[PDB]
């Protein structure tokens, strides 16, 4: 088809290295330098991404974003998650943020599916392949 | 843009009601009518979707499909999962498959992001909105 009739601007396209910082500046803004807390990270990773993931979509281009987040407990309660996702850097848009606590684990992951050619990053490019991403936190082992 | 210069065929486009059956015909093919088992469902939901999700992608159109699967245990081990996905039927492509066992839980979910106009389903259309989808299987309650 005649996609060549139009184009897209690389100056309005976002980058993974930017999105990976938008989450920190938004979390630390929500914290405001308050007292050191553990279970607060659970309400922060949810409350932040709630507006932040919406905001960074606007700092980039309009496309299908998604996120998934997994709140485990080191107290004794974990499971087998299997994620048929793929890592991409120059190929496509993907990002992720990992915030561990004293006895809790709060890990959020993001996939920004973009086919419009939004590229031009400052960092080096890396050729390779991607495969299935399983994630299992075993709370114990077999005796 | 000049997208109107080309088109897409609705006769090659898949439907959610079809994909929702491709999983059963593939699972029961892998079972072959063998002895009744519990932990087998875990190897079946993984092994099937491994080739089946690849196959139904070919029975439809070439696009970015993803799946996520969450294997819990009713023995005492569950967690807080939070999925910023959305349900769609006529708007976009989404499907999901739920296989519970005696003491185990095996739930797989799928998102088939398709903007090419692949529609024309046999079932009725339903207008509405979609929101954030949390998944929490509490193994106990607070005393």
């Amino acid at each position: 088809g005649s996609m060549e009739d139009y184009q897209a601007a690389e100056e309005t396209a976002f980058v993974v290295d930017e999105v990976s910082n938008i989450v920190k500046e938004a979390i630390e803004s929500a914290i405001g330098g308050n007292a050191y807390q553990h279970s607060k990270v659970n309400q922060w990773t949810t409350n932040v991404v709630e507006q932040t993931l919406s905001q960074l979509t606007k700092l980039g281009k309009p496309f299908k974003y998604i996120v998934t987040c997994v709140i485990m407990q080191k107290n004794g309660a974990g499971l087998h998650t299997a994620s048929s996702c793929f890592w991409d850097s120059s190929t496509d848009g993907s990002c992720t943020v990992r915030w561990e606590n004293k006895t809790m684990y709060c890990i959020v992951s993001a996939f920004g599916l973009s086919i419009g050619g939004g590229s031009g990053q400052s960092g080096p490019i890396k050729l390779g392949m991607a495969k299935i991403t399983q994630v299992d936190f075993p709370p114990r082992e077999i005796v």
